């Protein structure tokens, strides 16, 4: 099968001339590690780079960067033949010059700013006609090789010298501009970008495959998420990386036209892209296009909506165009467009986590340099409620504040700025911290979905419960055969009841990190908001959000909060039924049990829980968390004292003994109060950098137990009544 | 770095010909307190005023009023070169007259109402071609110097006398009208006006800076507050 052709893929390294290959793949060519490898693709262009080592890519594929893809004029999903070239080659005469599209507004020398700190200790086989991009000077610069010594036998070396004339050239449409968007500009979106990549590769890279076969490819791809996540960025990247014409249709642009012309624009926007097949049609916003929910106003709005509806289902094959749309509000779409044949694929993209946000900062700051004391790991923690677009504004403001601080007293009265000062302009913590304060997040009320970083090591004691939870949600998902053979269905959910403060939230958070699944948390007041607001239909969206974000786990904190609001222990003139829990019970019956979802219920008063949830089919597994013992309290303090270094004279084993009715949360404020004393005494004595023993002794005077003594017996009498394992001690058979 | 050029800033005093400088800044020029200082900006106009003392302005900047900014045709965020001029100069013949745009509807004498209670015990080096505004009479009046003894060597003194013909002149677009709004018409808004000042200075005073670089400047600046706070006043002043 000629094992010398490999499929291309996106590179994981930020370097330019790097080729990633696996160790088993590398020995198949019988080649060494440090050398030059020649790549032959299509369109009679060649490429030579440096091969590297990988261990987690695939069985057989090549991982190459975006800048090196432009030289070969190849895209993702294309085959390329790789052959070695073990020959020693040097460089004698090199003549390169950039294009005016990227060096417009730059004066001064063009050697010691971009050519010297690019080729030092690099040894890259720069081929004739290749296009490479240099990052630096807080901007993007790209060069090109016009003429040199006849290729091959050309490698940059310190012996040769670089010369440039000074006048730029004019580019053509043969090469693709590197300033456009690509697959390397997406951060955090890993699970959801793959679905779009696999759904679009086949009907675009191979248009003739679907033309001959009768399989119906998906037409509409509706996009979700709060504004600023990057729905337009993904739509443009998937069109630029697939060689398909991209057409952008703005929401207000249609509405700005008069009567009839807006109707003609949508009609003329389809056959225009049809001739340029393959093509991708993207709609910016749909709230202003089809708000047919409660408007019922305007004669042209319904006509435009119906015209769009007719243009959707009217694409009877013909071309191989794929239409895409993006809406921030999933609920603001008319059900007519959600019918099959118009919009059947739905992608929900949420707010990235800290790891995802760090990639956004790395992406938006790749063209600019940063000081040694500058780390992006810290800034990704405080911006928990920031959208991907907020980080772009944050870094832009941080870069702008540097000019107002360092370039304020210089006053270079020049028509064009130079480059020898712009590159030297560094950005520190003082520039970023000021921008953090000025930044106003635009997404803080929606339900965020994140995977907690807490593991089982951060939970002290309660080892009996951990095995029960690990044996209930991990076997049916990873041993499906033993469940299908016996035919018995897995459990739906679990209920956590017991005294408050034992850490019921931690048990639900830790099971999400072990299963590599999402986690959705609903607090107490979140349930009371719907009960007081007379709107119990808001929980349907909560249930629907967890379904598409598979796998996921659902958490309900203090479900008995509504019962306490209507009397609690004494109750009221009614029963234990309400309207918020009614919708949850109705939705749990209709949800598919075959999905990778789970529901966890937390409560502290089991005597006021509605018994309607305990019957088989909704919630049967009840887990009780008892009071921590002496042997378990040491581990709680040991896990809590991991974030701050402590001394060795702190005898936590002694503190474990006098604590009798202290719960898990009852010991956190003790440590917090002890730590506050260290800061207080350090600031007082400033006019030492370790916590002392005396801090804990003083905090013992304010040791307040959150749980009383009368309710302790009520949990024990409830547990013994629920278990009742008496009577049948040990029975045997005669034979 | 030629330490003789300073950045302009708004003045905190209500007087017209006052230049505010810090004590550490003042000794760098090796100059005294009570004297006349010469200012050279751009557009080949000069300006001479009286320097004062300050202690809370900055490390290195000059604080000058709005009326004296019009003579030099300079604005906020611009660099100006300052040099001393320790020479004694008096005044012999002064001929000034106002513009009809501000003295329309005023009769009677024009000396004992606005010229006498303006120059008494002042000793201001009024330069040729300068435009100054006098406050009084429950209205705003501005004058201009048309012709006099050849500048320099011109300071108003009690020995000389002032004469005026009576007919006004016609102004052009070269000079900016002092009746328009400015940064000195905003009161109370200190923390919030600075954000707009810093957000607008870079993309306006240096249009070529953002044209070459790829940094995206903010486009929309939405203003809040109950009606009457001065949202239009700030928008016109910053323009
Ligand atoms: N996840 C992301 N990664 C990188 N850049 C992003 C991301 N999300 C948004 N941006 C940046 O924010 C800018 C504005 O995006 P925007 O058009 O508001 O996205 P959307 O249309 O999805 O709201 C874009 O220029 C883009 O570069
Ligand atoms: N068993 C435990 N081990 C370690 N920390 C605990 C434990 N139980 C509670 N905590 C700590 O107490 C704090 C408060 O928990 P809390 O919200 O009261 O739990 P719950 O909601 O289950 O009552 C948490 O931040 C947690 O770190
Ligand atoms: N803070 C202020 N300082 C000085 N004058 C003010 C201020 N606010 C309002 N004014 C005066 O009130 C007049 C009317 O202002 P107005 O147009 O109502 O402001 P806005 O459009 O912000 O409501 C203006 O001519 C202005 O001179």
């Amino acid at each position: 099968n000629r094992p010398n052709r490999l499929i291309v893929d996106e590179a994981i390294n930020e370097d330019n001339s790097v080729v990633s290959l696996s160790q088993p793949k590398m020995d198949e060519l019988q080649l060494f590690r440090g050398d030059t490898v020649l790549l032959k693709g299509k369109k009679r262009r060649e490429a030579v780079c440096i091969v590297l080592s990988d261990d987690t890519c695939s069985d057989e594929k090549i991982r190459m960067n975006r800048v090196v893809r432009n030289n070969l004029r190849v895209r993702l999903g294309d085959v390329i033949s790789i052959q070695p070239c073990p020959d020693v080659k040097y460089g004698k005469r090199i003549h390169v010059l950039p294009i005016d599209d990227t060096v417009e507004g730059i004066t001064g020398n063009l050697f010691e700013v971009y050519l010297k700190p690019y080729f030092l200790e690099a040894y890259r086989p720069i081929r004739k006609g290749d296009i490479f991009l240099v990052r630096g000077g807080m901007r993007a610069v790209e060069f090109k090789v016009v003429e040199t010594d006849p290729s091959p036998y050309c490698i940059v070396a310190p012996d040769t010298v670089i010369h440039c004339e000074g006048e730029p050239i004019k580019r053509e449409d043969e090469e693709e501009s590197l300033n456009e968007v690509g697959y390397d500009d997406i951060g955090g979106c890993r699970k959801q970008l793959a679905q779009i990549k696999e759904m679009v590769e086949l009907p675009l890279r191979h248009p003739a495959l679907f033309k001959a076969i009768g399989v119906k490819p998906p037409r509409g791809i509706l996009l979700y998420g709060p504004p600023g996540t990057g729905k337009t960025l993904i739509a443009r990247a998937v069109a630029n990386e697939t060689g398909a014409f991209f057409f952008l249709i703005n929401g207000p642009e249609i509405m700005s036209k008069l009567a009839g012309e807006s109707e003609s624009n949508l009609r003329k926007a389809f056959e225009e892209a049809e001739k340029n097949a393959p093509a991708i049609i993207f709609i910016d916003e749909l709230d202003a296009i089809a708000p047919k929910r409660e408007k019922t106003h305007g004669e042209v709005e319904r006509r435009i909506v119906s015209q769009l509806l007719t243009l959707m289902d009217g694409l009877k094959q013909r071309a191989h165009v794929i239409v895409m749309a993006a809406t921030n509000r999933p609920n603001s779409i008319d059900p007519a467009l959600r019918r099959f044949g118009r919009f059947d694929r739905e992608v929900d993209i949420g707010i990235p986590d800290a790891t995802g946000r760090l990639e956004i900062l790395q992406i938006h700051t790749k063209n600019m340099k940063l000081a040694d004391d500058v780390d992006l790991e810290q800034v990704a923690n405080e911006t928990h409620g920031h959208v991907g677009a907020d980080l772009a504004a944050l870094c832009s403001e941080a870069a702008l504040q540097a000019i107002r601080k360092k370039m304020d007293l210089i006053d270079l009265e020049d028509e064009t700025i130079d480059a020898e000062v712009m590159n030297s302009l560094a950005v520190t913590m003082d520039d970023f911290r000021w921008a953090l304060s000025q930044s106003n997040p635009s997404a803080l009320r929606e339900t965020v979905v994140d995977v907690p970083q807490v593991t089982w090591e951060d939970i002290g004691g309660l080892e009996d419960v951990k095995r029960e939870l690990q044996e209930l949600v991990q076997y049916p998902v990873e041993h499906p055969d033993k469940f299908l053979k016996f035919g018995m269905t897995p459990s739906k959910g679990v209920l956590f009841y017991g005294p408050p403060g034992c850490g019921k939230t931690l048990l639900a958070k830790a099971i999400a990190n072990e299963c590599q699944a999402n986690f959705i948390s609903i607090k107490g007041p979140e349930l009371l908001t719907m009960w007081f607001g007379e709107s119990e239909a808001n929980v349907r969206e909560i249930f629907d959000k967890a379904r598409q974000a598979a796998p996921c786990v659902l958490f309900f904190d203090e479900l008995d909060s509504i019962a306490k609001a209507r009397g609690g222990n004494i109750g009221d003139g009614g029963g234990a039924a309400d309207r918020v829990i009614n919708q949850i019970l109705t939705e749990m019956d209709g949800m598919s049990t075959k999905k990778n979802v789970f529901i966890i219920g937390a409560t502290n008063r089991p005597d006021i829980i509605d018994p309607a949830i305990l019957r088989p089919g909704r919630l049967d597994q009840l887990i009780y968390i008892p009071l921590p013992d002496e042997k378990s309290r040491v581990a709680i303090l040991k896990a809590n004292l991991r974030k701050s270094p402590v001394a060795k004279d702190v005898d936590l084993e002694f503190l474990a003994k006098m604590t009798n009715g202290f719960s898990g949360a009852d010991l956190t404020e003790i440590c917090q109060r002890a730590c506050k004393l260290a800061i207080r005494e350090s600031i007082e004595s400033e006019i030492v950098p370790e916590i002392r023993r005396d801090h804990f002794e003083e905090a013992m005077r304010f040791a307040r137990r959150s749980v009383s003594d009368n309710d302790i017996r009520k949990y024990e009498m409830f547990a013994q009544t629920l278990q009742q394992s008496r009577g049948f001690g040990s029975f045997r058979f005669p034979s």
